[PDB]
């Protein structure tokens, strides 16, 4: 093979020189400099330092605050949870793996990186499939009476977790295993070899069709059906008594989360596919590695988006720090939500 294969792994590098050992048992410092793996070791550490306290902050604020109860805040809390799963779970393995330069926990450590990432990566995706259908019913209106209430929020969150576990789990009972990637610090599904002992040429097609390409058509469909109804446009301080202005401000954030998804995943999906088509071709370590760790900023953007645009949530998380007794003058145009302050608006 152009790229070396293993019984339970695959190192993308030539072995005519005769240096390649198992990423589980041995290091991989022939793929790069002695301080090149320190990048990843410092990258994961400085990412987990900003991943945990933002996801835990989002978790602390959303549940403690009242007005934040629509499917908007349920699903984006589900993401904050799904993202915190990664920072504490899958990211800590690859931090400790990148600290040594190889999976010190064995082939089990490959799963910790490959399980939490594939799990959290799909909850990031299928959340947008729930949020895509939310725009479809309330805005485009096939059924004008129907609207996503609190019931469909939890069924949406429950729906996201079922799809993620139907992708991440199956690899662990004789199906396509997780194999180290590039510098062998990130660990993803074996699309590197036609390992027909465990259906590595077959099972890879399952995830790229069911757990990927269908969702993006669903999101481009709802974004596409909004060719007439709600195109990219703006409005003043309030509309429909501070309803449609705040509602359309969420519509931005719903179909902005798909924009950020496409930026922080296509790069991995393009390279991961490039290796399936070319099964064991002549490609280097850096070519594949960057994609993976680049893509491992999905445990931070969903919180950032949930904060940055939505002014309904901006004023909420600030109040938890000090705990005051009344709202600011600029406000949100629909009363700001706080722990012991004005989380209230009389409906009209």
């Amino acid at each position: 093979m152009n790229g070396t294969e293993g019984p339970n792994f695959y190192v993308p590098f030539s072995n005519k020189t005769g240096v390649v050992r198992s990423p589980f048992e041995a290091p991989q410092y022939y793929l790069a400099e002695p301080w090149q793996f320190s990048m990843l070791a410092a990258y994961m550490f400085l990412l987990i330092m900003l991943g945990f306290p933002i996801n835990f902050l989002t978790l602390y604020v959303t549940v403690q605050h009242k007005k934040l109860r629509t499917p908007l805040n349920y699903i984006l809390l589900n993401l904050a949870v799904a993202d915190l799963f990664m920072v504490f779970g899958g990211f800590t393995t690859t931090l400790y793996t990148s600290l040594h330069g190889y999976f010190v926990f064995g082939p089990t450590g490959c799963n910790l990186e490959g399980f939490f990432a594939t799990l959290g990566g799909e909850i990031a995706l299928w959340s947008l499939v729930v949020l895509a259908i939310e725009r479809y019913v309330v805005v485009c209106k096939p059924m004008s009476n129907f609207r996503f209430g609190e019931n469909h929020a939890i069924m949406g969150v429950a729906f996201t977790w079922v799809m993620a576990l139907a992708c991440a789990a199956p690899p662990l009972v004789g199906w396509s295993r997780y194999i180290p990637e590039g510098m062998q610090c990130s660990c993803g599904i074996d699309y590197y070899t036609p390992h027909e002992e465990t259906n590595n040429e077959s099972f890879v097609i399952y995830m790229f069709v069911v757990h990927f390409i269908i969702p993006l058509i669903v999101i481009f469909f709802c974004y596409g059906q909004l060719v007439f109804t709600v195109k990219e446009a703006a409005a003043q301080q309030q509309e429909s008594a501070t309803t449609q202005k705040a509602e359309k401000e969420v519509t931005r954030m719903v179909i902005i989360m798909v924009i950020a998804f496409l930026i922080c995943w296509l790069p991995y999906a393009g390279v991961a596919f490039y290796i399936f088509t070319h099964q064991g071709s002549d490609f280097g370590p850096i070519f594949m590695t960057i994609p993976a760790f680049f893509a491992k900023t999905s445990a931070v953007y969903n919180p950032v988006i949930y904060i940055m645009m939505n002014k309904q949530f901006r004023n909420c998380m600030v109040t938890t720090l000090c705990c005051g007794k009344n709202p600011l003058g600029d406000d949100e145009a629909s009363t700001t939500v706080s722990k012991t302050e004005t989380s209230q608006v009389a409906p009209a």
